[PDB]
């Protein structure tokens, strides 16, 4: 098939895809990547999403207020983020990128996990799975996902941790994201727990412009590595490639309704 894979979170509305959409857009089509899902990060930029998600085929969208951008979340963001979903744009698929990230010397962590929660409120009321950034706060974010319990669950995207972490999440019936984290076997263990998880709890993703792979550090990281991210999962599975590609494609149509 021409879409063989999808990049189930990036960031297509921040640099170096601004203005070049249509390039890039064609680069990720080439590589196979069909259909990418683009989580927004605060309020402001919710029209511009939505823009995306509007005018391109291939685009879809989630709206939400991320944690590295706590200092711009507002009550007015919130009311915002809520109003844009009561309107259901339609090829918005998900709450997101909402969740936690203790980096930094002052994290705010409470009104960080005050600020999760009300976005997952907003997931229950208008039925909708939930995008996750969690970093360094794996045990906090499932703490507050098993008690919350949505009926959509959602995917903690570009994981990157222990094996007892992922398999919580995969319990608590939340998929995991791979991307860039893979391709790196001396800065952690990740690739071994990927190894082990059920294939269908697993989702193909790039997180960029962030999150570069392996080789290709110092660049902005594009779509199209998705295919690149996909080539190292197939060497850490024992399932042949084409039944590996079938599943992501399969997860990301149960977790979206992304085909
Ligand atoms: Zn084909
Ligand atoms: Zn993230
Ligand atoms: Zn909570
Ligand atoms: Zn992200």
């Amino acid at each position: 098939m021409i879409c063989r894979f999808i990049d189930t979170h990036c960031h297509f509305d921040f640099p170096p895809f601004s203005g070049d959409e249509e390039a890039s857009l064609q680069r990720a089509a080439q590589a196979g990547v069909g259909k990418i899902i683009v989580p927004a990060t605060e309020a402001e930029n919710f029209a511009r999403v939505l823009a995306l998600a509007e005018n391109y085929q291939p685009l879809y969208a989630a709206l939400g207020l991320h944690p590295g951008m706590l200092e711009k979340h507002s009550d007015v963001s919130l009311e915002q983020l809520q109003q844009a979903l009561e309107r259901r744009p339609a090829k918005v698929v998900a709450v997101g990128e909402i969740g936690l990230d203790l980096f930094g010397d002052d994290p705010q962590f409470e009104r960080q996990q005050w600020l999760l929660d009300e976005q997952l409120k907003l997931a229950k009321r208008y039925d909708l799975p939930v995008i996750l950034h969690s970093r360094r706060t794996h045990d906090k974010l499932a703490m507050h996902l098993k008690r919350h319990d949505l009926p959509r669950t959602g995917v903690v995207h570009g994981f990157s941790g222990s094996l007892q972490q992922a398999e919580r999440f995969v319990q608590l019936g939340y998929k995991i994201g791979v991307g860039g984290t893979i391709t790196y076997p001396r800065a952690s263990k990740t690739r071994d727990v990927i190894a082990k998880l059920p294939l269908a709890s697993l989702l193909l993703e790039t997180d960029a412009p962030d999150m570069p792979l392996n080789g290709f550090q110092g660049q902005p990281n594009r779509p199209e590595q998705a295919a690149r991210v996909f080539a190292v999962l197939c060497e850490l599975r024992r399932e042949p490639a084409d039944e590996i590609a079938q599943a992501l494609l399969n997860n990301t149509y149960t977790l979206f309704n992304v085909p």
